[PDB]
């Protein structure tokens, strides 16, 4: 049953190997184009908007840049193509299945890659959240509705971000919650709740949002207690999928090698995109003013959705120091349409890594002893377990502000688990870190 | 007469100590088997045991390269007989008593009492208030010294429920004795409390008539305070016997040296004894000798980091402690069992408190631009700004963990025999960790 | 900037040569030139001169093995006169200014100074916030800098008493200036203060027009405050005058060198200079070493985990320390009287802050199942009409444990420029590193 997941992976990695192998064949792209990441950008985003039901409710036509190798040097042509065309190879390169999954899996690499690159300050602010809060915005960017996967992945953030936006709708606009349509308006709020809901590890959190999702008319008093419990996840972390998704150029790739992703199997959160990546060959365009190095270091972190993840940790599993994106010198892999295509160079990504790491869903949340007795005349400071002892007494916000104040930076978590070796494929002999600088952003 | 006192306890020393060569003799042991743990169990169950027609236990040999379990018998009689020889004819309650502590106090940092607890409605988690659960109900002043809030919470719960069930509890003959008992116990606990408010609630309590479910919810708050407000409560280093005849035997005069349970002897008793044990295939003698250690000196409900300190190895939860307990059960294989020493010394020494916690610096001005919590003194500073449980969630509340207790107070080097220059611990360097359980 | 590392520079020139020129007039051997008592003397002198017409005090010699106690008279005119010779005509104030703000800082650290805050009905706890409480009244700007919320409130409470017994103080041509005085006092408190609601309370204190007992409680008020909303108190490592002394002797040109009382120029002139000490027969050198150490860098009121990690030696509690004090009383024998190094060196420096503490990611989310801690920057996301409860609200909000300084570090005595910063790991929980209890 295990191995029934690892097979349906392998089926989902290898239809989107497939499609791009055709698409390839189709824009007669060679074998060195076919592995340029903004030729992958640009094959992803068409059969992605060639879905969008959304969006296709001429203008029947899907395109971008495509980039070819021209003597040496790097030529852009923008092409155009029917949506009718490219969901009808899409589907043949699933074998006829919809494949809603493989639409979603490039969707949420392309997520991954933008919390990689794109601070959301902007975003947060307008909404009255505070720019800080950016570690809980895992998936912001994502559409609205998107797969179970979708939710997955998304942060406890992107959730608040979601509720606060209808809220503020319903304040402006008092027709938001009426209508026909008002009572699928309100299970859309309540439905985000219950995602939001599960992903707190924690009891008082979890009752905070029944609170929100039970209120009668949804208002001021909403938002803020939306904003408390955004903060509350900066210490009392929520359960966020991190799922380890690749371009399309690398399935794509090893799919033409002789790859057989169904009959080996496949696991987002295992070793497998690591092996994978080890033993791939991805380029990209790259401006006079980048280190490639720093380009390198962003594809990597947003392959195994590390952008929030703590650079120690990211440094020690690549073996190359991951540094802080106001110390790195490159702006982003997909090149506008303004910028210049005479003075552009091309690198090998150095997508590899040193170890691996399973990823988690966990936020590293943790009878028995809940206070000391002094035995010893020795001065000193009297543990207990403030929040248990204090909770058998009259607010959630109060027993929340208890547990935020008991969490200590230097409480450890994750408690036996460490990294392996590309050669521990069935990760045996974990190898824990010491460490002694650590966010991304700021 | 600070000195009248250690005479008096170095000479119940002595007598534990004479008694145990006494005892050795008799059994024929090697100076190393009398310096087995195991053994000095044995024999110190059956004095007690001998005072509670035969008595015995098991007996641990090297015999033939390996250790042989035989199981002896003798007269209560014979016993009793060879204790007061030991003890010059005095009837020597207190070295009895001191065994008993001892037995409660290893005991106490081998076993949660989690099924006790919860068999009376006590939360499992109030495992640091049970201290002297396992003593008899009886014993010593020493004895009710020595126990927790908890225990003694849990000893009056257990007699108001007898008092609900056989309504022929409180009356009668009979019932002018047990109530008697429930005031005195409600004294103990209340002299443990160390504010107006949990002993009025104690006396509430005592004063009840008619004592049932209220009472019961009464002291289950009050417990759960002193996981907070905590209570007086006695620590004694009681070492076992074969120490003590061990140092006797090497002809150590407890008397005219004195002793103290409580200041540096213990641990100066200690640095320079030689204890064995008995360890099971899967258990790492470090750990044994963790468990001991604790034992030795009450502090299996002492904060993880002081203890460490102290011993200047790290003292690891019991969850992490490769080690199943010092007495060893009679259907265990002595084919697999190997001995070793037991490493019971220490860093420095600290004196032993019956004490819980609550002009002189309140702050810090900082001097120096570098990354650091500012301390100060919230209870003492925030304390310038009528039902008693509301008077003492009032306090709970109040209270912090990072309160800093016992100001002025430190540990001392083993050479600092008159407790002259106190070493204020620092935990910045040391990894985390309180709670033993 | 480098127009102030130049002027104290020059100042700092003339104490070096002042002293220079008192030991050639006093016909002092190097080592006695170096002995701190002397250089208290001597300081004491010019202090004095500039404060019958006549000054002086002990100056201390080794004469055949032994050390001679003589006393030594000089007219003020002769000093003051000799003072302006050194210091080229100028008047150097900020010079006597810096001499005084050393001995403030040796008092701090060498007398609690609980009886003078009975005797103002301030609490003898208050005794962080009293640093230059010992400095006059009026002493420059410098001095104003260097005193601690608890003097200022000190001078004020001070102030209203005078008005109280003589009820027309406020009230003529005096009555103006005395006014002023109050005004300039009450804008000197306020400008320390970092929260609006402190600076709203002493508003509205310097505008009372006749300060009386209701003032006074405003301002023990605002004291308390201070303790956990502290106030920004400038912090100069101001040293002996001898030190300078030796440096102008070694060619050291402070004035074309600069110098800063705040940077690592103090650290690095202490590091490689030789001050000697008279100790008592019962004293630990290594004690009054540490004594001079935290006078010399205004530390009586610093963590002393962060005086011990910068200083390479445990900084240790002013009641463990085997020491009474510098000078040397009348009716001291000097037959028992032996010196020795003073230990002043350390082995980091840190910056000396005026500060008294308190967008982008400000936690982590974890991607990896691997073992570690969760950063996350605790002061920050904890963070989130009537003046008094407005500032209780502040103070029963502030944790004890808080960082402040984040990114703040100490540096290597080679690093000029504080191009490295090197951040400690101090355990936050700790609330009792202080130097008086
Ligand atoms: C997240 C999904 C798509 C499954 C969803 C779930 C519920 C809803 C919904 O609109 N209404 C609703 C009403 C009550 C609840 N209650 C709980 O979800 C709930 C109540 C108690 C719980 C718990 C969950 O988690 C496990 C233990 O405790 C949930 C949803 C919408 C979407
Ligand atoms: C030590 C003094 C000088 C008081 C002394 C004691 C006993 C004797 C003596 O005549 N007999 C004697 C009998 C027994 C022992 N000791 C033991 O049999 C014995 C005593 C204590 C033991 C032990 C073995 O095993 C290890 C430590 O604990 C020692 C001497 C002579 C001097
Ligand atoms: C600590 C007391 C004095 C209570 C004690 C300790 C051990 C014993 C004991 O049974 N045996 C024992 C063995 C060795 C020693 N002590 C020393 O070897 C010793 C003790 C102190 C010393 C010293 C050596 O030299 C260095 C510092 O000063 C003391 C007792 C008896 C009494």
């Amino acid at each position: 049953n295990a191995t029934e997941i690892r097979a349906s992976v392998g089926k989902m990695i290898d239809g989107i190997g497939r499609f791009y192998i055709q698409m390839c064949t189709e824009l007669k792209l060679s074998d060195y184009e076919g592995r340029l990441i903004q030729n992958s950008l640009t094959i992803e985003r068409m059969v992605l908007s060639a879905f969008d039901e959304r969006r296709n409710k001429d203008p029947k036509k899907t395109g971008g840049p495509i980039y070819r190798r021209v003597d040496g040097k790097w030529r852009r042509e923008l092409i155009l193509y029917d949506k009718e065309e490219i969901r009808r190879i899409w589907r043949q390169a699933n074998n006829g299945d919809d494949a809603t999954a493989g639409l979603t899996h490039m969707m949420i690499w392309h997520s991954n890659l933008n919390d990689a690159t794109y601070q959301r300050t902007r975003a947060l602010v307008r909404t009255g959240m505070d720019p800080r809060m950016c570690s809980l915005m895992q998936g912001s960017t994502l559409p609205r509705r998107s797969g179970a996967a979708g939710a997955a992945v998304k942060g406890v953030g992107t959730m608040v971000m979601e509720l606060i936006r209808m809220i503020k709708r319903g304040i402006n606009d008092r027709n938001f919650w009426r209508g026909e349509n008002g009572r699928r308006t309100r299970i859309a709020y309540e439905r985000m709740c219950n995602i939001l809901k599960g992903k707190f590890q924690t009891a008082a959190q979890r009752t905070m949002v029944d609170q929100v999702r039970e209120s009668r008319n949804p208002g001021n008093a909403e938002f803020e207690d939306l904003i408390f419990l955004a903060r509350s996840a900066l210490i009392l972390r929520g359960s966020v999928a991190h799922k380890s998704c690749l371009p399309a150029c690398v399935y794509g790739s090893a799919v033409a090698s002789g790859y057989d992703f169904e009959r080996e199997g496949y696991s987002l959160v295992g070793i497998d995109p690591f092996r994978l990546l080890q033993n791939s060959q991805v380029y990209s365009l790259i401006r006079p003013n980048e280190n490639p190095a720093h380009k390198s270091q962003l594809v990597w972190m947003a392959c195994h959705s590390a952008a929030f993840e703590d650079l120690r940790v990211s440094s020690f599993i690549r073996g190359t120091k991951v540094v802080p994106r106001g110390k790195l010198s490159t702006r982003g892999v997909q090149i506008a349409s303004n910028e210049n295509m005479e003075t552009m160079e091309s690198s090998t990504l150095e997508l590899r890594s040193r170890y691996w790491a399973i990823r988690t869903r966990s936020g590293g949340n943790t009878s028995g002893q809940i206070s000391i007795q002094p035995t010893f005349s020795v001065q000193r400071n009297l543990p207990f377990d403030r929040p248990t002892i204090m909770a058998a007494f009259s607010d959630m916000r109060t027993e929340i502000i208890r547990l935020m104040e008991s969490a200590r930076p230097e409480d450890v978590s994750f408690q036996g688990r460490g990294v392996f070796e590309l050669s521990d494929e069935k990760a045996t002999s974990p190898i824990v870190p010491s460490f002694d600088g650590s966010y991304f952003f700021g």
